[PDB]
C-alpha cells in the first residue's frame, strides 16, 4: 500500500469550496477489496473527514476535506476519512478546501494517511479426522 | 474459528463420485466476510479442492475433494481448498469422494483446515505535504 500527492492551486486568493489542494492516489499491490484514506489531523465538527489543517508556524487554519470519486466518509465510532471499494490497482483521491475561505499567506503542511483492506486469515485448529468407511 | 466434522454413511463398498464421506462445519464468530477450508493432505493433478489420503492399515488410499453448495475452489498459486462468502456465523461444507472408487472398509484419516475470513487494513505510509499559499 503506497500514497501519492501533488500539489494543487496554491495562489493568493480566495479558496472556492471544492477547490483542490492536493491530488492524491493510494495504489495497493496484493488483492484486496477496497482502499481507505485519512488525514492524521483535527477533525472538526464530529466529522470522520473533514479537516482543519495548520501552517508551519501554527498560527494559521485552513479547513479541507478529503473525498472524490466514489468515497465514502467512514461510519460509526472512531472513523476517520473515506472509504472506496474495488479490487483495481489504483484509485484517485482529493484534498480540498472545505467551504470558500480567506486563508493567511504562508506555508501549510499536513499528513494524509491511508491502507489497502486485504483480506486475511483466522485459522482453526486442524482437526484429524479419522473416518470408518465400513 | 472452529471446525467439526461428522463422518456420513453409504450402502457399500463402491463410493460414487459425489458421494459424502464426512460434512463439517466452520463457526466464524468474530466478523467476518467469508470463510476457507482445506486438508492439510496430498494435493492431486494441481488442483486447489483436490486431495488424497490414506488407510491406516492395508495400504489403501481415498480420493476426496472439499466443497459443497456455495463453496469454490480457491484460485492462485498455493491456492488451498475451497472458499465461500458470507458473514453468518457458520456454513456447511462436504467431503466428498473424487472419482468412483472401491474403497476397502478401514479407516482413513485426513487433516481439514480452516479459517475466517476477516478484512485487515495493510497500512501505507503516510505522506507530509508542504501547501505553499500566498
Ligand atoms: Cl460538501
Amino acid at each position: 500500500a503506497e500514497l501519492h500527492l501533488e500539489s494543487r492551486g496554491g495562489s493568493g486568493t480566495q479558496l472556492r469550496d471544492g477547490a483542490k489542494v492536493a491530488t492524491g492516489r493510494i495504489i495497493c499491490r496484493e488483492a484486496h477489496t477496497g482502499f481507505h484514506v485519512w488525514m492524521n489531523e483535527r477533525q472538526v465538527d464530529g466529522r470522520a473527514e473533514r479537516y482543519v489543517v495548520q501552517s508551519k508556524d501554527g498560527r494559521h487554519e485552513l479547513r479541507v476535506r478529503t473525498g472524490g470519486d466514489g468515497w465514502s466518509p467512514v461510519k460509526g465510532e472512531g472513523g476517520k476519512g473515506v472509504s472506496r471499494p474495488g479490487q483495481e490497482e489504483q484509485v484517485f483521491f482529493d484534498v480540498m478546501a472545505d467551504g470558500n475561505q480567506d486563508i493567511a499567506p504562508g506555508e501549510y503542511r499536513f499528513s494524509v494517511g491511508g491502507a489497502c483492506v486485504v483480506p486475511q486469515e483466522k485459522l482453526a485448529a486442524a482437526l484429524e479426522h479419522h473416518h470408518h468407511h465400513h
